[PDB]
């Protein structure tokens, strides 16, 4: 359990060849399932500083960087459309992390994940410290970037909130934070703690992932019958689904193309722990974090959820116009509009 352990030493990333990947692997307690890993991706012959990137739910430092799941390729990535890949490009180590729900199998059902009970906010930033750690020694940082994408941004900034002041000298928020005064992908099965273990529904599925080949079936086969008949083609189906969610905008700028948004739905990881969402009642204290930030808000989903009031003083917010929500993370337009802002506003911290 103790110690990070190499398991992909200096490998090529698919496509991107002056790109290689590390990744170390943590044994956690007390199931055969607690398990965590991180993901360093450099320059060949070496990248400075370090910037830690948190996924968001259903999200994993595998799927930021090759858009897989344990292995299963959807795509080639482009480092054009990927944070992760596009600051490595430009001469950052980035680092990102495989949370506990990497490593749940996808079969299990109902109580065979209540192993999952206790994969709360203490576990989740347990485990964002052990990557921390790391990486202040991996990288020689005292204190490091970090950036978090939706559910991973409020994990950045819970973080913040109990170690700035040694872990953190700036964030990066892509589409995530602390949420509005009830803010209304799921109708949640419990309400509770209790009810979690009364009902035994420990974790919310993913409309995507490995038990919903549907969305690479589309990919391939686009033109094919959609389910709903209200449309004309299965690919149509899909990402009019995700545009009714405010997650994409595939009929004007943006332009939101199913070639990027359905490798991302496919690759998700199968399961989501409730009890993070079920400890809305924990208050982290947002007050006294000091830290340059930028903000990173989606015109058709993050501004209507996200509260701009509870941030840093510093915080610079960026609208990004017509985007949904996974437009913030893919697809050629998010160059410009993201990846090249998130490097400047880091150039400018240095
Ligand atoms: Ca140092
Ligand atoms: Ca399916
Ligand atoms: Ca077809």
């Amino acid at each position: 359990y103790e110690e990070w352990k190499i398991v992909k030493r200096e490998a090529p990333i698919l496509g991107n060849d002056q790109l290689i990947e590390n990744i170390w692997k943590m044994k956690r307690e007390d199931s055969p399932y607690d398990i965590i890993s991180l993901h360093k991706v450099n320059l060949i012959g070496g990248g400075n500083d370090a910037v830690l990137i948190l996924p968001g739910t259903w999200s994993s430092g595998e799927q930021l960087v090759t858009i897989s799941w344990n292995g299963v390729h959807y795509t080639i990535p482009d480092y054009r459309k990927s944070i992760v890949l596009y600051l490595a490009r430009n001469g950052f180590n980035v680092y990102t992390i495989d949370y506990r729900t990497h490593y749940v199998p996808p079969f299990l059902k109902d109580r065979q994940l209540s192993f999952t009970a206790n994969w709360g906010w203490s576990t989740w930033i347990s485990d964002i410290k052990e990557v921390v750690s790391f990486i202040k020694r991996d990288s020689g940082q005292e204190r490091i970037y970090l950036a978090g994408e939706s559910f991973g941004g409020i994990a950045a900034l819970n973080y913040s909130s109990l170690y700035w002041k040694n872990d953190i000298k700036g964030l990066i928020l892509l589409d995530g934070g602390p949420t509005k005064h009830g803010i209304r992908f799921y109708t949640p099965e419990v309400n509770s703690i209790e009810e979690m273990e009364a009902k035994g529904i420990y974790v919310i599925p993913s409309r995507g992932g490995p038990n919903n080949p549907i969305w690479s079936y589309a990919l391939a086969n686009p033109d094919m019958p959609s389910p709903d008949p209200k449309y004309k083609s299965i690919s149509d189906f899909l990402m009019d689904s995700l545009y009714v969610t405010g997650s994409a905008n595939p009929y004007d700028y943006p332009y939101s193309k199913k070639e990027d948004m359905f490798p991302i739905l496919a690759s998700f990881d199968p399961y989501w722990p409730y009890r993070l969402s079920l400890e809305r009642d924990l208050k982290f204290d947002y007050e006294g974090i000091l830290v340059p930030t930028i903000a990173f808000v989606s015109e058709r989903f993050g501004i209507q959820i996200f509260d701009s009031k509870i941030l840093p003083s510093n915080s610079e917010i960026i609208l990004l116009k017509g985007y949904g929500h996974l437009d913030v993370y893919t697809g050629e337009n998010s160059e410009k509009d993201v990846n090249s802002v998130v490097l400047k506003w880091l150039s400018q911290q240095r």
